[PDB]
């Protein structure tokens, strides 16, 4: 009998609530593709959410989707036409990847290509698996002294690397960041990376906010029932003065009048967060005092710089991973995403190493 | 007995529906200020306003305040230190002006300075009279070709011009403006003479929108009771594709939430009209196409380039001008404006010339 | 005997002098390129430069050349993967088309990217010829009212555009452009195009100057023997001030001299000529006024936008082609452009179709 | 007899080789302007050259001149017309106060506004005196955790800031800084606080780069009699990649030639370096690859910035200062800078405090 062929188990959701492990056939990639060897793949809210209702918005599972989109792997092999990776080669993943060089791609923000390939966001698979195909023009090389989690971690620190950009952030800011969640804490980061002098963080969880003074955050504000103009108060007392920028990363709409009301005249409110599709706020306040409201979807540009960061030891992520599970215990990950007494939790896809 | 003293009847609003015609001092300039005797000063719905309602907003009428700030004039006389004007100089009156060079100034964004002086927002006197006294700085010598009236229209010429630079309008754009008052007529005759390709003029009045096609309007909407979803759908019809930029001049929350929906991803949607306090608005749905959302405040370093403009006949303003009242006739002048059937009203408050 | 096949005589150099006109084969397009019947294509100095030198700088032609690269033609046949475009679509051929979507590309920045493919350009084949396939997404549609030959011109007027854009030409700009050239006339059309209140235009040529006047040049200066700060006094006295933007179009060192001495303090000076591999400035005169110095490599993402301006009649380049030929009176057209009469030569490559 | 009067003990310049200490007048404020009763004032190469030559470029002594620009003070007395400073405020002076707001001003690039003041260049004089008065808007307070010589410091540091906001220095970025001297030391101290993931510093002096290093230069480059092209491989080789940005602080012309080599395609040139009025250099090369060149003149919007990033202690300036002096021993320091053993020596003219 011939040898045994690989496997590609993949963590995959059917509907609301109905998440399984089961095999797919090994992709083959094209001339200008690479196969990923999966390594490290970070869960986010986007991933739970699509197994808990499957669907996000108008981003609904019609179809078994493949789940995972935060990762890094090796590369197993290379298409015909690959020059730039070889096989061996640690990767960082960039999930979204241009179907089509459009007005958009030409420009520099192909992140709102209307055609872009996205992993775990239906009807594009995922990669949380053991193999995976991926544009070589989107796989990074990782350098040595750069780990695979801290690679898969390049996706949300990117968020925050585009969030902070949109925003202006520069030398000697005042920032307020909304939400100590993930992308609250890497926005703190960046913040930080990028020469803001003071980075205020709010969030609901003091738990959540000890974790952010731990990594940075100058000033922390818990949030219980203040209103939106009482919070604007309380974070320019702390600050003694209005922030530049206002990161909004909660989705929540009494935090967006809060950054409205909080944010200097002339400065900028990122809104990152996804709330309702309709949402009241104070436009006459913002617009009056010219404080522009930019909003975020994903990121463009931001793989590369990510790891210069990190391969330059600039920033720290790895604090912010606080819990692993091999990719079989996949739902156990998931439940313990649910209890939401941790950060970033990563599944490791590969039996032959399951470190950092 | 001595020679009669010149006079410097002004047009004042004591309170709600409380406008008179009366005499004030004579200014005298300080060091860096100069006295204009006042030429053409264009009236418009803030004036309007705080003559029916007595306030607008939190700016409200405490004591009598002279109306105006839309004005030409010639210099009568200098401030000690004043250089670069001298008596007889015709110029145009920029009615912001800043009392303290604070950061904003510092910085270039002047017009979100706290502490600046503005003709005829309470409680600083306006320039409808026959002498006024302004800072230096603030009022630009106008070339011989170029009228006093138009000298006047240089004001509502700089939101237009500061609406399109905050929205980015630029060569070959296809942009919307929402509202054909007099503010979007302004937006559209710059948005043009910086290039744009096409410029689509939405409006509920049919007339004002056959005015906008007779000065450049590409295309024009009529809107009635359509959703902002329809709107938005109509527009990119016209079109063929979404504008890049789209200017909203009316304030109406349906027309920023048509705004929002019709601008191409990645453009900017411009917030100079000005509406209630709270707006409910899809901000998901431009955070997720990154359509940005800048308001204007008045403007900031567009009077030389106005004045450019206007000397090389690159636009023309004087379409605009549909009526024309010595100073005398202020009230019949703003009973005018109330018919809302014209578009710029203008003020002639020297008696020695009422032409243009 | 079978029908006869289609030819694809063409224009090629094989070295210093050595012009020829023969047969290629016919290419056929890949998954996503496009075959196209070439119609109309203009010749420049670079094209008539690689025929009398065999070379341009770094650029050699090392074996033989097609030449051709500012065209349009019709789509004959399209690659599999082709979706916007079909056979018969009229269409205006962008020559640089990136290899490989590196960060130059991803960053907007295509034109940047060292691995680009551009038609005429040593190795690259140009397309004065029969047929030609192209990177789909490098072709675009032409409006039915905008003819062959405005397509062809959009490859020199993207030179103007990138210009413009590079030095921040806005509203109300006072802008210096040297050289009365094909590559000086776009610039002019662009600027004006953009809302600049005044143009000067600069040149040896008074022929040229007065071509210059007639498409829109608000003023002249014909450079004898003046000296680079005598010539920046000359444009500064013409224009009652210092041109906030210099677009330097002839390579020659006592013009860049002279845009460095001539452009206001905060302004830029864009470098379009190509001139000697080393050049002796005053830079430390631009540097200490903050003058920008920005080059120009051809252009990215002015295709679109191009044709936007044409089909909407904001700018006229027809009054820029002097003569046309066909492509088998190419050696005519090559010695007519050296007699340096005209301005721009149109090569006419559709036997069924001669017309503009 | 009554008390005693204060002193004004000055550092004053006559000619070449003429430096003296004598008695001015005790400054008295006008309006908006403030007494500071001075504490510390770093000196640099620009007075220590007025000092030898009498003269910096065009820029003569034509009287005795009050040498000193780089100082912070405490506020003695404040015009009638000062609000936001009051008695015994700490504060850091910026030495260039616009005398006019002219169009520079108001579009926010006060540093390039032509009659501006700036202490110690001819003719205006500077603080390395006990009693000094400047304008109130260009008097900064110190917080209680910034130090005196830390706010004296603040003026080479904006060098510094403005020469990396005017390079576009950001997150991830490799910068190439030439030149070893207090600004270059300075602008690789704002790089690495923007977030530049490696910094390379290049020098003739080993002993400046190995300063350097301590300070956080990543890599550094000792100069010998290497060619341009030599450098800008060299630099390549360390960082494996060309530097987005290249901050030329040398003035020497084969620097800027390396600068222009080295740095990638699309990146940005800063020219802070004095050299000669003509210059030889690869604009061709620059233009190519669209590698812009801007110049730096001084700074301006650095104060309040440098500030916020000195008391969130974001940047530690400490280690430049190599010597300190009472302003009577002015002489000894001006002789110890000429050492060139050390990088900035301040002079501390309050006698009451000779503190940092
Ligand atoms: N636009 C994008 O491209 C993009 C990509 C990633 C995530 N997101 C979004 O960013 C948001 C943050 O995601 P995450 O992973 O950090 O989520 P999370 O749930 O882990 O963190 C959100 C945090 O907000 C806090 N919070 C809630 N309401 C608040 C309020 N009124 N005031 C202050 N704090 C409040 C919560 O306690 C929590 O710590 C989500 O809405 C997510 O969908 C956007
Ligand atoms: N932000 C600033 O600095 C600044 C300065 C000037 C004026 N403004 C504001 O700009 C706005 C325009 O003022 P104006 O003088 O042109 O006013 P206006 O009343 O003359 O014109 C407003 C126009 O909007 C039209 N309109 C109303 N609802 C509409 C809708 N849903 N769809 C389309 N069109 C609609 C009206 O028919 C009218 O023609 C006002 O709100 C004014 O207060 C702002
Ligand atoms: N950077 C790019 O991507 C790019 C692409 C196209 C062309 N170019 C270059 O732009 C330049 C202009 O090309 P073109 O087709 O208009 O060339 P051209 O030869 O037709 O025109 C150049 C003009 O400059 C004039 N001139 C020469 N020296 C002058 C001086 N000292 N003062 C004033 N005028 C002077 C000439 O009389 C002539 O009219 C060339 O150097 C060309 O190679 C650059
Ligand atoms: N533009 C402005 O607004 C402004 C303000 C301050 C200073 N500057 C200028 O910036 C420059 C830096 O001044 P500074 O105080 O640091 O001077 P400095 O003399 O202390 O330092 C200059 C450094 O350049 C090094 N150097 C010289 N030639 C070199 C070369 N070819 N390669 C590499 N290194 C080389 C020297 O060894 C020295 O360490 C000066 O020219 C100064 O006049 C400009
Ligand atoms: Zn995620
Ligand atoms: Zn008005
Ligand atoms: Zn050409
Ligand atoms: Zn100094």
């Amino acid at each position: 009998a011939a040898a045994a062929k690989p496997n590609n188990l993949s963590l995959v959701v059917h509907g609301p609530g109905d998440l399984r492990l089961e095999n797919y056939p090994i992709p083959e990639p094209g001339p200008n593709e690479v196969l990923l060897r999966m390594h490290s793949v970070g869960i986010c809210g986007s991933d739970v959410h699509y197994w808990e209702y499957g669907r996000i918005g108008n981003f609904i599972v019609k179809k078994p989707m493949v789940l995972g989109h935060e990762a890094s792997g090796t590369v197993e092999k290379v298409g015909s036409s690959v020059k730039h990776l070889k096989p061996g080669d640690r990767v960082a993943i960039e999930p979204g990847a241009p179907r089509e060089n459009d007005e958009f791609c030409k420009m520099g923000r192909y992140n709102l290509s209307p055609s872009i390939f996205f992993c775990a966001t239906p009807p594009d698979d995922g990669n949380l698996c053991r193999f995976y195909k991926h544009n070589a023009a989107f796989c990074y090389k990782l350098p040595d002294n750069v780990t695979f989690e801290e690679g898969a971690l390049i996706e949300p620190l990117s968020v925050g690397i585009h969030a902070c950009r949109r925003g202006g952030v520069t030398l000697g800011h005042k920032v307020l960041v909304c939400g100590a969640g993930p992308i609250g804490m890497v926005t703190l980061l960046v913040a930080k990376a990028m020469g803001a002098a003071q980075v205020v963080v709010t969030d609901l969880s003091a738990t959540r906010l000890s974790k952010a003074k731990e990594i940075g955050a100058d000033l922390v504000l818990q949030i219980s029932k203040e209103s939106p103009q009482e919070i604007a108060r309380k974070v320019e007392g702390q600050l003694g003065c209005k922030p530049e920028v206002t990161i909004e990363c909660t989705g929540a709409e009494a935090s967006i009048q809060a950054g409205i009301y909080a944010t200097r005249s002339g400065g900028t409110l990122v809104l990152v967060g996804l709330g309702s599709e309709m949402t009241t706020v104070p436009l006459l306040h913002a617009a009056i005092r010219e404080v522009d409201i930019k909003g975020v979807f994903r990121y463009c540009n931001t793989w590369p710089v990510a790891i210069s960061m990190l391969a330059s030891k600039s920033v720290n992520v790895k604090p912010l991973v606080t819990h692993r599970f091999p990719l079989e215990k996949a739902l156990e990950a998931f439940e313990t995403f649910k209890k939401g007494l941790g950060l970033k939790i990563m599944l490791k896809c590969d039996p032959s190493d399951q470190n950092p």
